[PDB]
């Protein structure tokens, strides 16, 4: 039996040695080798305790080594929790916005609401992933969305979205273990590079840290190859592209190019954190039906949400066209948002899932 | 909100994730001190139990991979911090240790115990000897020795041994998790510095590498700062002075860091392979050092590989307990204790004294 304590504390030894022995190979074998186990602590048992001490200790060496920090290392690693999931069989730009989280910044949900806006726009086609429920309060069953029925929402919808955890249930083995450990792992980076429909060819992947960004782009580039992709972090900490302060941008096209972003780009004024707070999922969902979708704001108006929307949805626009005229992306932002076209992206997807 | 909290160290294990490590020697005092409660006060099956465990794991695993628990002012305030939750000794207002830190990966006879007897056998020498199984194969319950009946054992006894369980406490806490963790940690390099009685003049402490023993030296003088102390390594990789080629010692002389070799060829002894020098099991290992050594069935000259290692050893104590340098000396009075029996009736004197509790 491989899938053993013993074969896990082999992997940790690796990890104490000056300098560490675990290669980025190491990293997805001893990533199964958790998966199992981990599926065997039911109980609190003394079983337990031993596997999830281990488990502990190998995650928080991989952490001190940084290794975890390693694009190689973070690829072997999501390539490892994705042999536990359901990946979508499929037989035109189609983009993703996502971010690792970890800034602890309790910001508003500006991945689901940008990949609606952007949704809206003539000949973009958006397969947002990600979740722990925004879209779920609208009186969708997020459920009913997995690996048999994408299949057939695909070909009449603008926008779909795709719950992470109906269909990576590694990442649910070790949901706990992550809370008691209370420090980042390897784990707190995969979310973005887990996305089960490999036909998305574009995205862009927040970061919540500066120093992680570019082998957090080079882990893109080997996860996603064909995908054109910006890595975004902004200056103030945060996985997002920020409504106040600066944000990097972090390019690849198939070289690392790395350009910056700021709010007056634009034509925007910048807004506080405090000004583009989350307040959870069910009034997440309320203000950009009933405040955003519904066309109430508009450019111009200054209000801190549906300018923080407006900007990442320009993004979002000008990564699919292959340009950086930010204004032009503003622009069919607010067309996607005052046509009803928005609107209408979410509802056709909530329509299909319903009828399901 | 409590400060003995998972709360509180989860802070700790954050300090040593940064860039250099932010944890302070007295944070890591403050930390073990927070471990040693939170498993303390475990609900056996709680949810609360393996978040704990996972939590202490996180902690000593960070730990160990940043090293910091190998510098001399951490070592010494973990040790500090563990003998919080101890039992010491109190006694009324030369006395020695010989012990090593283990992890050196040799399953070698027991020479610590079996050189303290030989030496206890010397007239002018009290032995003190603390760690661990081959004494309690002798017919004395070591369960009965604690820190409430050594003050009666101290009087009339020129040898003790002091089974670490019973004294320490907060070691206890942690054997689970150490077992489960199965990765050295800071506990792996404690044991030489827990010893409970401060009545101990003089030690011998072996350590397992070249590059822990100078910090093991200065580690040694903040716990025992009255003690005169040798860190001893074997070259070959042993916790011990070897009885094949050569052994640093790291000289502690608080009246005057003075470093010396030792060689089997300067106590007159041939080299003997480690393979030779195995340990049989606690019971054998007591039948060997009871029946081929303290009845003195063998002699100084006869090779006899376990008997010159125990002899050598008791040499370096003897040398180290009259301040001189002189091994051939140390080898005459360690082979006049076997052979007149002394060593024997010290050992038969401590086994009586522990069986009247
Ligand atoms: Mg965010
Ligand atoms: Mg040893």
């Amino acid at each position: 039996h491989h899938m053993s304590e013993a074969t896990l504390l082999s992997y940790t030894k690796k990890l104490l040695a000056s300098p560490p022995q675990l290669s980025s190979t190491d990293l997805h074998d001893a990533l199964l080798v958790i998966l199992s186990l981990l599926q065997k602590c039911d109980t609190n048992s003394d079983e337990s305790l031993s596997i999830y001490t281990k488990v502990s200790s190998f995650l928080t060496a991989l952490r001190v080594t940084k290794l975890d920090h390693k694009a190689e290392y973070i690829a072997e690693a999501a390539k490892a929790v994705l042999r536990h999931s359901d990946l979508v069989d499929l037989p035109p730009v189609i983009l993703d916005i996502v971010g690792t989280g970890g800034d602890g910044q309790n910001t508003f949900n500006v991945a689901t609401s940008a990949a609606i806006v952007a949704s809206g726009i003539q000949g973009l086609k958006i397969c947002k992933h990600g979740g722990k429920d925004l879209i779920g309060t609208l009186g969708c069953d997020m459920f009913k969305v997995n690996s048999s029925t994408v299949p057939k929402l695909w070909p009449d919808n603008t926008f779909m979205f795709l719950l992470a955890p109906f269909f990576h249930h590694g990442m649910g083995h070790v949901s706990k273990i992550r809370k008691f450990l209370g420090i980042p792992t390897v784990f707190n980076v995969l979310g973005p590079l887990l996305h089960p429909v490999s036909h998305v060819n574009k995205r862009i992947l927040g970061v919540y840290s500066k120093e992680l960004a570019p082998e957090y782009a080079k882990a893109a580039a080997l996860v996603y190859p064909g995908s054109e992709t910006f890595i975004v972090w902004g200056h103030v900490g945060l996985d997002e592209v920020s409504p106040i302060g600066k944000t990097t941008v972090w390019h690849i096209d198939p070289k690392l190019k790395t350009f910056q972003l700021e709010p007056s780009m634009f034509g925007l004024e910048e807004h506080e954190l405090s000004k583009c707070a989350s307040y959870g999922p069910k009034e997440n969902a309320r203000i950009l039906k009933e405040e955003v979708l519904s066309g109430k704001y508009h450019l111009g108006d200054n209000n801190p949400i549906y300018d923080y929307i407006l900007m990442n949805t320009a993004v979002l626009y000008c990564l699919s066209q292959g340009h950086q005229n930010w204004k032009e992306g503003i622009i069919k932002a607010e067309e996607s948002i005052h046509s009803g076209n928005a609107l209408r992206s979410l509802e056709h997807f909530i329509d299909s899932v319903s009828s399901l």
